[PDB]
């Protein structure tokens, strides 16, 4: 179908858990064999869980706040694998209000959301710019869009991760390769566990949210499944949220 | 299937030729039953070709510059079918310097290109909303996001409905409507005839198109089903931008 | 100065009260002759306050609801003085949930927030091309940018002079014409007096807005300058928000 | 005066030359005392420049490539002084298809372009709400809306500046400082010297900006006085694009 990952390989980073794990699991069911990129071993969990499925999958763990051995990683797989797909979701959020954040946190939370994902999309995309095709999907955020409270950095990154999508997809789309991002709104998962456990703020944005609910990880699977198809051939460099209206509100 | 139309209802307006008709065919091969809405008797025939092609479609011939007549009707086939998705494609382009645009001449794009579009999204939006269940995707445009040249009642229209989309998605999510938009880029069909008639125009546009190509009608089917799919029901609210890169160039 | 509006002729639509009678003062004590256009005789009292300061002003009444006399009187003015600055400020806003917005009621607010910034630009806009320069800025809105609640036709038709702008500026700004627009937060006049009725709503908005306070309409008036000025003159196609933060909460 | 800077002190960074030493100047002209903070001491001949013109300036003289010093000079001025105004304007550009741009020239682009403006934006700021009172300018860039070409960590680094921008406002306007962005075109300074090389490109970039000329330095004096100005202290969170109807077009 034009939907299906029938005969691709996709890298997905941060696949331990949350969005990075529904995505690596929708894509194998999407028929795609999946490389679950993860910091810690927890991610050959989900490797085995994608197999005892009926799924093809193996599991990748290499720390993405290590730049050089990410892109000695990288760089290895894009030369020993036809990897088809990218999705950078690997990510890290640090609340604090800007006054108090050291320049070792700033950089910490850029380095991650930021650099990792531009070593990544530099190492797998030029070995898609020489096989004529491929996929890179960067996860984005509201607060690629807006500022929020107490996550400058963030913020800053995830602002940052759109502007390097649209400029690889300005420089690369002629040449097969389609670079995109997909904005998640408010998502039950670890990254939000702190803010879900503030009663009056997660009512402020759960009141906010026009779809009157928030998101669960699977909500983000159809899109990055889209994203990545042939249905979406002549989307590039486009910031598709996914976020129950929240941008409308 | 998470991307399937299987067992709903669609009404597709414009849809004897161009975009439309690709969508009309588009989500009949999903497995919709489409209702393919056009201007003149043109429409009879698609709804043939989708019939001998194995799919199922009816007809419906009605003028959307009559906005009364348009709204008798819409009401009508809102109240006698379970109209499940609703795309708003029917549009008008006028080409002429702004100094030269006549009201008349101004108000026919309006009457079109918007404020039909807010009589079709009132009459089946109101009967998804009692159905609990609903998907609206109006097609956009570049000149949602920008002015382009000659063409300001277009970009004004454009624009407009990018504002209905945002605003129906805020108010009819958390009710089980999906309201989202897709913004074709530069597409090779009826409405860019006259555009594409200079060689050297269409050269220049196609220059800098980062993919390097203008769209064809069936560049637009894939994003139409993935919106009125289950793939998007966390997607509210969104313009999903077709265009080959244009707008991150 | 470069802020100076001394030697120029503006007019200011609305003029009679809110963000458009604090537009025209601040228009006059910049050293622009000031045209308060009006719906009501009610204006007369603006052009009279001005005058009793020192300033230079007078009074047009016409209703922008009649299209054709606004085209009228408009271009009777254009061929009559030298309008160096037009600021479209004239609007209406109906709250009701969209399923309740009859077409007439719907065709209303386009007729006076859109169309008549329309037949103004268009004719001012004229004679401005004519005589080697200008400047048209037109009061847009948070809903410029996003959906809101209850006010559909209101988000629609501030989408779309934000689209009138761009296409505007896109054809004009070579040949000296500087069109742009100032689109206002939550400001304290008449058009939100239902809003601020309501204590509950009223606090949801204040928590929002980052700066922590309503905008007052004087809040609007040095931008409105500005955009009118030669501190600007670079500045084309652009929509300023005069919001408190609003847009990036 | 509503645009004077009158009684204020104002740091500009990459005041020896282009945008900076434009803005330098004109700060000056509008009463600030102007701080010119350059890398070399090219700057102290903008500071003498001010002087003999009438004008109150000093030069401070510190490499932002080094953020531990930079942190130190900023935090130090911040303390011993009244710093009202901070304009980020420092900054580089590389050119290079991005399947060639190393780690180092990456991380270059990050550094001076984002993270010094952070630092320095954190130093005066934290002081800055001590006082109760300020303003943060920084310059943006077209390529903080597009992807452009040849131009990846630019282009990130520029979305970037733009997520701390409203991240500051979002937590800072509360609290009376006022944080925006300008975002020039393409103007004529030694940062575009390798593009006007070839006048083909120049020619073929002219001809996509509607005011049809690139900008001077000059050109961006005017908005960042009205930013950092009394009659723009209800803006917060915004990017004021100075770019001759480019984003438009
Ligand atoms: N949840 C939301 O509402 C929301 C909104 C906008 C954007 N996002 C983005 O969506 C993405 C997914 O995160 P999530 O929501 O699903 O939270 P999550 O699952 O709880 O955590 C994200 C993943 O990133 C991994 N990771 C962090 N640093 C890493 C590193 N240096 N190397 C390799 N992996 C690393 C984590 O692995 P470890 O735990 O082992 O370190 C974890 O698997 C993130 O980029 C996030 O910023 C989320
Ligand atoms: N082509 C592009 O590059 C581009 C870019 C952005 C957006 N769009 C939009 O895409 C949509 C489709 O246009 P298209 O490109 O596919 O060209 P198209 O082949 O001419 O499609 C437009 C259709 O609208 C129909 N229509 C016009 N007025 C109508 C009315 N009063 N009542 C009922 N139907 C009416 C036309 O039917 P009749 O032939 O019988 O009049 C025609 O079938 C439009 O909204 C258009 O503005 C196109
Ligand atoms: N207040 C906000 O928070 C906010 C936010 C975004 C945008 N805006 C916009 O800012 C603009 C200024 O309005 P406002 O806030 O200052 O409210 P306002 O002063 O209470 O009312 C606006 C003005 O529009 C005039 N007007 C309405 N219809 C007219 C017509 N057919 N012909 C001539 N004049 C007409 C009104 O005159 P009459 O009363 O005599 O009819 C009134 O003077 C509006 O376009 C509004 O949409 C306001
Ligand atoms: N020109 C355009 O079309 C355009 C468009 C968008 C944005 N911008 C931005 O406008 C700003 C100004 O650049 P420009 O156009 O005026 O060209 P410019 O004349 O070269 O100005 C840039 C200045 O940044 C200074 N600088 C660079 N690295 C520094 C460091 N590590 N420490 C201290 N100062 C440093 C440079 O000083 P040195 O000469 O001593 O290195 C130079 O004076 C930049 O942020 C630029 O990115 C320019």
């Amino acid at each position: 179908g034009p939907f299906s990952l029938a005969g691709r390989t996709a890298v997905v980073t941060g696949a331990g858990s949350g969005i990075g794990r529904a995505i690596a699991h929708g894509y194998a069911r999407a028929g795609a064999h999946v490389l679950a990129w993860g910091r810690t071993d927890g991610v050959k969990e989900v490797a085995d869980e994608i197999a005892d499925g009926g799924g093809s999958a193996e599991a990748v763990v290499a720390d993405l706040a290590d730049l050089e051995g990410a892109a000695n990683v990288a760089e290895e797989l894009a030369a020993t694998r036809r990897v088809d797909v990218l999705v950078n979701n690997a990510g890290i959020i640090a609340r604090a209000p800007a006054e108090e954040v050291s320049l070792g946190r700033w950089r910490e939370v850029l380095t991650v959301n930021l650099d990792a994902a531009w070593v990544l999309s530099r190492s797998f995309g030029t070995a898609m710019l020489a096989h004529g095709s491929g996929r890179i999907v960067t996860i984005a955020s509201m607060l690629s869009f807006q500022g929020g409270r107490n996550v400058a950095a963030y913020a800053a990154s995830k602002h940052a991760v759109v502007g390097l999508t649209r400029a690889l997809a300005s420089e690369w789309a002629g040449r097969g390769v389609g670079v995109n991002a997909l904005a998640p709104g408010y998502v039950v998962t670890a990254n939000t566990a702190a803010l879900r456990a503030d009663d009056e703020r997660a009512a402020e944005i759960t009141a906010r949210i026009p779809a009157g609910r928030w998101a669960t990880p699977e909500d983000m699977v159809g899109p990055a499944v889209f994203l990545a198809s042939d249905a979406a051939s002549y989307v590039h460099g486009q910031v598709l949220a996914v976020d129950g209206g929240w941008l409308a509100s």
